[PDB]
Order: C-alpha cells, then structure tokens, then sequence
C-alpha cells in the first residue's frame, strides 16, 4: 500500500531524500500517467504505473494491497504470500530500486504536466 512503498523507496535509497520528492516529479512520478517521461527517473515511474496497472487488470488493487516485505541490509526484500501481494510488491520493489539507480533532477521536479505531458 502507499506507506508500505514509501518506507520501502526511504530502505533503497537510503533516506536520501523524502519519499514525498516521488510524487510529484516528472510526467508520471505521482498518480497517473501520460506523455513522454522526462528522464529515467520519470521511466522507473512509467513502468511502476504500468506494473499497477497489469496488477489491476489482473484483478490486483495494489492502493488495498499490503504485503510483506523487509529492509534488509541489501535493500528491499519481497516476503509475501499470495499472488497479488507477491506482484504488487514486486513492482514497488523494481520502482524503489530503480529510484536508487537514476538521478533527480530538480529542475524535472513539480513540472506543468498539462503543457509537458501530452
């Protein structure tokens, strides 16, 4: 769920930055979902969005999952059960560590999606 994928973006970069930069960067860091992503950081959240979205057409509704992982010294671990907790927390894990690998750039932060994003 929300918070669950929020400590979990905090566990894979560190605490860096607040998890709360996430969601509202870019073209698709933050709900929904349009246009061409800005950088690869944008990209970890295009192909997060697109993860929900298969997870929901599956019959998944990863906003009511929570599932069971652990911050281990490596980083985010999935430990959950059943099939829509295993595939909804496995696509905020590959987003949270996707946010580790790729850079932010401030400038890409709280953009005019309605101009930028089409």
């Amino acid at each position: 769920n929300l918070v669950q994928f929020g400590k979990m973006i905090e566990c894979a970069i560190r605490n860096r930055r607040p998890a709360l930069d996430f969601m509202n960067y870019g073209c698709y860091c933050g709900k929904g979902g349009s246009g061409t992503p800005v950088d690869d950081l944008d990209r970890c959240c295009q192909v997060h969005d697109e993860c929900y979205a298969e997870a929901e057409k599956h019959g998944c509704y990863p906003s009511l999952t929570t599932y069971t992982w652990e911050c281990r010294q490596v980083g985010p671990y999935c430990n959950s059960k059943t099939q829509c907790e295993v595939f909804v927390c496995a696509c905020d894990f590959a987003a949270a560590k996707c946010f580790a690998q790729e850079d932010y750039n401030p400038a890409h932060s709280n953009i005019n999606t309605g101009e930028r994003c089409k």
